[PDB]
């Protein structure tokens, strides 16, 4: 009786509802809601009421009213399981209304979908999700898609564990939606799609994510975006969901005309798919990749594109573990809805589940599959989400008993989680993370660990071009996944900072504007560090490469950084402060990571070495020397004999006069320099020569005495006085810390376009281009009176050049001087007939241009002629460690300090040079590339000036020394 009365009340309430107006709509919707959700019917449902509601939703006149009722019925805290499934059954119709021309109906529908998503017992997801996926895929109204996308997003927060298990089904749907022509839909899909991705815990494919999204909006940007894909540095763990959005793109890329696009597509396919862990995930996509790759391998001629295409094909077959006839391996459903579904059906085998409840079991299976993906394993979590759907067709006790068994069996499928357990620990715990580095699409690391204790010294090692600098860059800026932020563990990068300070400001106020305390506290730490009262009063520009390094090392000490970072600390440091740089780290009691070239520094400091074998980070129990005992290959990697690696620099260019080494091709004398504004010159009485056999080494203390000496060697700082001598066609292959600190203004370029930038110089870098050369009277001296055939003249402008004895002669117009010494002193320009050639000498004060065109020739004989093509740039830069796949693909920004300076030296030796200087060779490169760089300097037929502090790298290589002292410098050694 009381139950039948309920049917009558609902009928009266519906009558009122179908008549409601936008005014009173919400009032009765509320009435229907509060009544329907109570214990109103004894073991049954208000069948006719749900039919009226459905018929009302499909009718223009009553759609708004009826949907608003459904909205109130589906409120976040009172939706009754007795009604829930009949509400979800209405979702498809509600979706259709979300695409209705009528402004009001469309709006109410959108709102109702959100309400339902937020109201269904999280565990009943499988009953609601299908309504939403089906609605968004068949509708053509873009506002309906945006509303549903918003509903998926709310789902992630309302039922995270359940949605996680639904990802392999959701992601493909979000990916398709990102390819919708409508720009507002693409943004919304990407956002959903971002909660979705958004699960991608890094920036490897965003640093490209914003570009990829922009691309979806404007597909004409695809070509360039494919290029940029330096490479994104795919680091995470490619999944199918991801696959639904990527494959359609890559499939067309494979069938594109340009071989370059076929090649780029394969590369992306290779990198992305080797992150597939379940073959069943990629199985449905294989048919859209295999045929294209097979066809391309047979059609393309270029061997590189072929190898790339073949590599991707092998990965696809492995991942892919592909079986006969290219069958994608059976997808395990251990995590998978099919896996949890099998589990619940087995647990329900002795229970008679009516056909009408099948949809609920499936819903329950979906929820469970997501809880597992979200790693939600406790009993209460499962009771919160699943029990409410189960009591739709089962008694509470039976439901709870089966539910608890379902959870245990499902959770038991979670893979081993075997990985390891840092906790045995030591530090105290500072940072534990399984990340994937990738500088500019270039993969430096592929799923590697990196734990670190408190108050324990370290030291990253390995060969050049591996990622030593980029690893340290991600440590500070916080690009490493899992790595704690600044508030939990503040850490301070050396010299790779970005500011905006001047070149007139001193050292004291430099560390002040940052806000690192007061001047009286900063000046106390500088004097103890090494800086004298004078060096704390001079500008940062006057500081050498060493004092700048000591400054940044001192700033890290002042900032109270828990993890001091040291990028090549011994740069220009004498045997006094080096022992202190160690003596201090030994008693500070603070953690630190030190990359270093001098192995002797790592001996007195670093207690734990972190190498770089291939793409990992195998840390070495005990220190580094103990690590060598267990792993003997940690000190014998590429010195196994290797024949396809050996190299020796090209022979130097021809130089007239240099009969002895070794081409003397450079003989300066009485060279003095005084920085305008001081009181005493930097250097003085500098006698030095250079041949085509130079084995000189500037082994000494940095600063004003050593830095200016070198700056005059290459020559940025034009010497004020003293004769300079440089043999003809002598290119000084780029060396100071100039461009080493100037490569910063070239991070947007790649290692290839860096060499093309300099040599587009010019050689323009070592042809007195670096200085001024604008001193003829120089000064007021440009008006030199040349006496030709008897009368006075002045050069108005040069024309060309031609061959002459030992130098050159240029066709230059003149200015005849009539009535000189009077008051009508005027120089009248001549014609194009009275022109007369004049020698270069003793050849720069009138022929700076005619000389440079010749020096640029013999340099291309021993660039300059070496062509600027990709292949020859690959087999050249690889010689100095730099991996080819990173040379013309990943930008310089992604390259660390070990790869930044590593490239600058590969650029100068391009044009097969006559003098190869090496400003701090061990500075950035560890022992790995140092052994190779050694032999290259031993089989070279040209000059070599190794500027270094490492007394162990000069062994059996360099003899002469350029040790400065109080300014002056007398070269000793021998030959």
């Amino acid at each position: 009786s009381d139950s039948q009365q309920s049917i009558k009340v609902l009928e009266e309430l519906f009558q009122k509802l179908s008549v409601a107006t936008a005014d009173n709509r919400h009032e009765i919707a509320s009435e229907v809601a509060s009544f329907l959700n109570g214990n109103i019917i004894e073991h049954d449902v208000p069948e006719h009421f749900f039919g009226e509601l459905a018929k009302g939703i499909k009718d223009k006149k009553t759609a708004a009213n009826a949907m608003q009722a459904v909205a109130h019925i589906a409120n976040q805290s009172n939706l009754s399981p007795s009604v829930e499934p009949y509400i979800v059954q209405l979702v498809p119709a509600i979706c259709t209304n979300a695409g209705n021309k009528d402004k009001e109906i469309q709006s109410v529908a959108s709102e109702t979908l959100i309400s339902i998503v937020n109201a269904v017992n999280p565990v009943a997801i499988k009953a609601l999700l299908p309504h939403l996926t089906n609605a968004i895929v068949e509708t053509n109204k873009w506002q309906e898609k945006i509303a549903i996308l918003a509903a998926f997003s709310a789902m992630v927060d309302a039922a995270k564990d359940q949605v996680a298990l639904r990802m392999p089904e959701l992601i493909p749907v979000l990916s398709e939606t990102m390819w919708d022509t409508k720009k507002e839909v693409k943004a919304a899909a990407t956002a959903a799609m971002t909660k979705a991705t958004e699960t991608v815990d890094n920036k490897d494919i965003e640093r490209f994510i914003p570009s990829l999204i922009q691309c979806i909006a404007d597909p004409t940007e695809v070509p360039e975006t494919v290029h940029l894909l330096g490479a994104t540095t795919f680091v995470a763990e490619v999944t199918p969901a991801t696959l639904s959005i990527m494959v359609p793109l890559l499939s067309r890329g494979l069938n594109e005309r340009e071989t370059g696009i076929k090649r780029k597509s394969a590369v992306i396919i290779d990198n992305m798919c080797k992150l597939v862990e379940d073959p069943q995930v990629i199985a449905p996509f294989l048919g859209k990749l295999l045929p294209g790759l097979k066809s391309n391998f047979a059609t393309i001629a270029d061997p590189e594109a072929r190898e790339v295409t073949l590599r991707a094909l092998k990965t696809l077959r492995r991942v892919g573990n592909v079986g006969e006839d290219d069958a994608i391996p059976e997808l395990s459903h251990a995590g998978d809805v099919s896996t949890t579904l099998q589990v619940v059906n087995e647990l329900l085998k002795d229970e008679t589940v009516a056909p009408r409840f099948k949809i609920v079991v499936e819903y329950i299976a979906a929820i469970g599959a997501d809880l597992i993906d979200e790693r939600i394993i406790d009993q209460q979590a499962w009771f919160t989400h699943i029990t409410p759907y189960m009591t739709i067709f089962l008694h509470e006790k039976k439901a709870k008993d089966i539910l608890d068994e379902f959870r245990k069996r499902a959770v038991d499928n979670i893979p081993v989680g075997p990985n390891f357990d840092d906790e045995e620990d030591e530090g105290e715990d500072l940072c534990n993370c399984e990340f994937s580095l990738a500088y500019g699409a270039k993969i430096l690391l592929n799923k590697t660990q990196l734990r670190l204790k408190r108050a324990r010294r370290y030291g990253i090692c390995g060969p050049n071009g591996c990622g030593k600098s980029t690893l340290m860059r991600a440590i500070a800026n916080g690009q490493v996944d899992g790595f704690p932020t600044q508030e939990e563990c503040r850490t301070v990068y050396v010299e790779h900072d970005i500011d905006g300070t001047h070149s007139d400001t001193s050292v004291l106020d430099f560390v002040f504007e940052s806000g690192v305390g007061t001047k009286e506290a900063i000046k106390d730490k500088l004097i103890e560090f090494g800086f004298t009262d004078e060096m704390i009063a001079m500008p940062i520009s006057a500081l050498s490469g060493g004092w700048k390094m000591k400054l940044a090392l001192a700033r890290a000490v002042l900032r109270n950084a828990d993890i001091l970072l040291l990028d090549e600390p011994t740069n220009h440091l004498d045997t006094v402060n080096v022992a202190w740089l160690v003596n201090y780290l030994n008693t500070c009691g603070i953690t630190s990571i030190t990359i270093s070239h001098d192995s002797v520094f790592l001996d007195n400091v670093c207690e734990y070495i972190i190498n770089y074998e291939g793409l990992k980070l195998r840390k070495y129990k005990g220190n580094f020397t103990e690590f060598v005992k267990k792993c003997p290959a940690a000190k014998a990697y590429e010195e196994l004999s290797n024949t396809d690696l050996e190299f020796k620099f090209p022979e130097p260019g021809y130089l007239e006069g240099v009969k002895t080494k070794q081409k003397a091709i450079v003989k300066v004398t009485n060279m003095e320099f005084q920085y305008p504004g001081t009181s005493k010159p930097q250097i003085t009485d500098i006698n030095f020569q250079c041949s085509l056999s130079s084995r000189i080494a500037v082994i000494g203390p940095n600063g004003a005495g050593k830095s200016t000496l070198i700056n005059v060697l290459t020559g940025e700082l034009l010497p004020t006085s003293g004769e300079v001598y440089t043999h003809e066609n002598c290119r000084i292959a780029y060396i100071k810390q100039h461009a080493f600190a100037h490569i910063e203004s070239h991070l947007d370029k790649t290692p290839s376009e860096y060499i093309q930038w300099r040599f587009q110089t010019g050689d323009r870098e070592t042809m007195d281009r670096a200085n001024r050369q604008i001193n003829e009277n120089d000064a007021e001296a440009m008006n030199k009176i040349f006496k030709i055939e008897g009368t006075p003249r002045r050069i108005a402008g040069i024309h060309s050049r031609r061959k002459f004895k030992n130098t050159y002669e240029y066709e230059c117009s003149f200015l005849l001087g009539e009535n000189i010494g009077m008051k009508s002193e005027r120089w009248v320009p001549m014609m194009s007939v009275d022109n007369a050639w004049i020698p270069r000498g003793e050849l720069v004060e009138s022929h700076s241009k005619m000389v440079a065109e010749v020096d640029m020739k013999e340099a291309l004989a021993s660039g300059q002629f070496r062509p600027l093509t990709r292949k020859e740039i690959e087999e050249h830069c690889s010689m100095l460690g730099l991996d080819p796949e990173i040379v013309s693909h990943s930008r310089i920004r992604g390259l660390s300090g070990g790869q930044k300076v590593k490239l600058v030296l590969a650029a100068g030796t391009w044009q097969r040079p006559h003098l190869i200087v090496l400003d701090e060779p061990t500075n950035y490169l560890d022992r790995d590339s140092l052994g190779a760089l050694s032999k290259a300097l031993k089989e070279f037929e040209g000059g070599v000036i190794i500027i270094t502090h490492s007394a162990e790298f000069t062994k059996n290589l360099t003899e002469e020394v350029w040790a400065v002292k109080d300014g002056r410098m007398t070269p000793s050694g021998h030959n």
